[PDB]
């Protein structure tokens, strides 16, 4: 700030600690003056921003500051003179006065004010508080605030210091002063401190109320600002104003390639012949199956003091489903690094009257989470119309990382021409048809013709947008048969959905040809899974999965 | 699209230049082979990726491309002679054939195919059809892109292109098929083109409805996608897709310093003086006075087309709340700066100021937030909230302004400075002749005496010195660039700040010449004192002032430096 000074009269000035209170001596000055000499005490930082004797300059901005807290009202003054040839110098009077104003945050991203992100950057980060709630929890959910003022006894007898925020985004923040009490939220955005003379801490815990969305670009700001009152008829007046910067936290989808932490199960009771085989499995898997105690997807918010995770739920399509809605491991897509995935989606390929695509909410507020960028994918020619029918993950253990199972038809007609050139042709399915009776149908090629070619344009559209290579998809043979409305669905129980419960899993069984008292798919997926490292168990075939959240902070990439 | 091969037949395909042609190898491989080889011209552009034994590799990649178009089927003829080692060579026969398709526009950011900003960015601007408006008139307005399709003519009995937005895009775009023409817009997603074999180009020209605005980053897509019919009972087969992106123009505002093309006027009074004096000065000037016979911003969407000048108000372009409002949100409260270098971010187009309150508060006023979020959509002219709600009228032009001037940055700010009237004042005073009537007439020496004045005034000072920093800091000015109008203020009920005699700063600029208000000052040697200071500060720079008693907009040029150049 500027304060100008009338050499006839003293008048009263506040610097605080940490800011170069600009100084103009030119404007204000007596009425001739041409060279200045500087005597003021050893304790002010006054320096010159832009001897030498340099003249009078139009813009000479002179910074001050000064660092020790005072205890009275003014006690240090500042005085200068001016020599001339004219007459001895004449003086002006200064009654300047310190404060320190502090308003420290979560500085270190470890547990300040405006959104922004940054692996290198600063910024706190707020957890989304969608539940109305003590002690130590509220000390480690909410970001940390804490206001240190070092000032004269009877200085805010005419001072003032003010906690505002932004009115644009005032709804999406609050903040308590440590039941709670509210000093802000989505009705204050401005409040009036009360601290007494020399030292008094008030401590704040900072909160949010909402995602990132379409009308929530991505700031929340707070600015601290010290008013001057001296006169009780004229308007308040700022000298001091600061504005950082913190960030919220995003909603987050989970994988199916993580280290499991707690899986469920559903209620139709079939369990007996369901869960046993996935209970075993936990078994060998060690993980902890507290089945279903009687459409949820799971994700979690993080910040640098909680890991707190959350479930959600839901004019509607077959495409709106989550399990169109599917989750790519950490990936890597032409440079971008998602360490959080990218969110993958299927929609028709043109809009007609009769495409289908989901509702634009849903997608914008997956990309309004810019952690994740979403990725349209194309599961329309499907009757059911989601993508888990036909892509699906899988640890890997070794390589690159992780496995995507893709439906294949066109080596199921490989296989089966294979096995009927060995002479024993007559296998039977389930009706029951030989493969004789199945590649014997003229139709089917062109029905697995047209099934694969829809399958492969969303096959290169994951090539593109997951970074992928030929190296990377592995083919499960799935036989496809059209139904009403010309769509496809599966000949033979579909087996690239299945449950994985670490890195070893539960497929569906096929139920298909038996070979020498064997299913030849059976061993064929298992020829084709094992050898990566998994173990696969077979049943006849509702599981949510919650899994470990990422090591990898949400705050650590640059979207 | 993917490509498989099964060796029982060969299989016959369509491979449209623009997609590198990639090859399966191993999802329908020969049950005894483990090899197989390639049988082409050397001037085939053949792209492998690991004769010379080239195994089954799992990621060994195949694509393929032509040097040329196919208007007749199969060209090109390619075998991939696959070899086994105990079984005769089988071969993979693959008739090639490519089409010309080309989408060509302005795709420069001059109007993966995506949209950039800089000097050299890729892209398309469409300007916004604000108008209510054949097809030759049309033609050097509007975006014209280029549908160019060189196909075989029996491509088109069982195949269909088809031109398509998005569900969310529909009502920004309305395409014309080169009166009334529905291809794809306000109802329509898609269009079924009917297009004749062989060679062919299509025209269609591209209008907005929409500036880009809270939820509309600005940027629109089109995709063209080739789809395959052989069969009449199963659904079509998509075989290539191809998109283009548009941006829409945003409106760009037009500040106090930029020179006339066209002054405009208003018969609120009768004021012959005030309008002779106004032709005058214009003559003066040299710009043409349209006098109309008997706030709003005029400004330009830019494009390398045309520069039609936008009025934007609350001829030329024209682009609500129920009730309720509050009148300090109007026209006169946004006033541009000239372009500058805030911490770093420099913006060439300006950076509009406005009134609001330094700090939140529930008697605080602000401008309605529309506004803000549109002149923040336009991310060309980020917006800076200043102090000065202490006026009970809340425009930022009533004590700063920005004039011309041929010395440095080309800009200087006038800030209505209470003390150097004071100054001024006592320095008359202390010569001798200070008892000068003014204008209700009033002394100089009166005044001096005056402490009450001294105060009100001193605060309007402190209120001046907080936007000085501010504008400092957000507009990143300096001390030397300010001059210090003499102008005094006063207080009324509510505490709210007022001009006491006419103010110098609210000035209709008409480019180098001042139309300044009159003083009605004290009277010495001739001329006023207020007068004489602003006379002998301004003239030695060489600017002209004349003082009107005082509804004047000034049209002006364009700023010729491109909006599509910078980064936001």
């Amino acid at each position: 700030t500027l304060i100008r000074v009338t050499p006839e009269q003293p008048t009263h000035a506040v610097c605080v600690l940490g800011t170069l209170t600009q100084l103009d001596i030119c404007s204000s000055a007596p009425e001739d003056c041409t060279s200045f000499s500087i005597n003021a005490s050893p304790g002010v930082v006054v320096d010159i921003a832009h001897s030498s004797t340099w003249p009078l300059d139009p813009g000479v901005e002179v910074t001050l500051t000064m660092k020790v807290a005072s205890g009275s009202t003014g006690d240090q003054k500042v005085q200068i003179s001016y020599y001339g040839p004219k007459t001895p110098p004449v003086k002006a009077l200064l009654y300047l006065t310190g404060v320190e104003i502090s308003l420290c945050a979560d500085i270190t991203r470890t547990g300040q004010r405006t959104w922004t992100w940054g692996p290198c950057g600063q910024g706190a980060i707020l957890l989304v508080n969608c539940d109305r709630d003590l002690d130590s929890e509220d000390l480690q959910d909410m970001s940390l605030m804490t206001l240190s003022t070092k000032t004269p006894k009877d200085f805010f007898t005419n001072h003032t210091l003010v906690l505002h925020v932004a009115r644009s985004e005032m709804d999406k923040v609050r903040v308590f002063q440590a039941k709670c009490s509210v000093v802000l939220g989505p009705k204050w955005p401005s409040h009036y401190l009360m601290v007494p003379g020399g030292k008094h801490n008030m401590d704040f815990y900072v909160e949010a109320l909402a995602f990132p969305d379409t009308d929530f670009p991505g700031l929340i700001t707070l600015t601290i600002s010290l008013l001057d009152t001296s006169n009780l008829e004229l308007p308040e007046a700022v000298v001091f104003q600061d504005s950082v910067v913190f960030r919220v936290a995003p909603w987050i989808m989970t994988p199916n390639t993580q280290p499991p932490q707690e899986v469920y199960a559903c209620s139709i009771f079939e369990n007996e012949d369901f869960l046993k085989s996935v209970t075993t499995l936990a078994m060998k898997a060690k993980c902890k199956l507290t089945i279903c105690p009687e459409e949820m997807e799971i994700g979690y918010i993080q910040a640098p003091h909680k890991t707190l995770p959350v479930v959600f739920d839901s004019g509607i399509s077959g495409l709106d489903s989550f399990g169109n809605l599917e989750v790519s491991p950490p990936v890597t897509v032409r440079g971008k690094e998602y360490p959080l995935g990218r969110i993958l989606f299927g929609d028709s390929c043109y809009p007609s009257n009769d495409s289908r695509q989901m509702h634009q909410a849903l997608q914008d507020f997956l990309s309004a989470q810019q952690v994740q960028a979403p990725v349209k994918l194309y599961s329309d020619w499907l009757s059911v119309g989601h993508v888990d029918e036909f892509l699906s993950f899988v640890p890997a253990p070794d390589r690159k990382g992780f496995r995507l199972l893709l439906a294949s038809p066109r080596s199921c007609y490989k296989l089966f021409q294979e096995q009927q050139n060995e002479g024993h042709g007559e296998a039977l399915l389930f009706k029951q048809q030989k493969i004789k009776n199945i590649l014997s149908n003229k139709t089917l090629r062109e029905h697995n013709s047209f099934v694969e070619r829809c399958i492969d344009w969303n096959r290169e559209l994951l090539k593109r947008e997951l970074g992928l290579a030929e190296s990377d998809i592995i083919d499960i043979p799935q036989l496809f048969k059209l139904k009403e409305f010309s769509k496809a669905e599966a000949f033979f129980p579909n087996m690239v959905n299945m449950l994985v419960l670490g890195k070893h899993l539960g497929i569906p069984k096929p139920f298909g040809p038996v070979i020498n008292g064997r299913c030849c798919l059976e061993e064929k997926v298992c020829s084709l899974l094992e050898p990566l490292g998994l173990q696969c168990t077979f049943i006849n075939d509702g599981t949510n999965v919650r899994r470990k959240p990422f090591s990898f902070k949400w705050w650590n990439m640059v979207p």
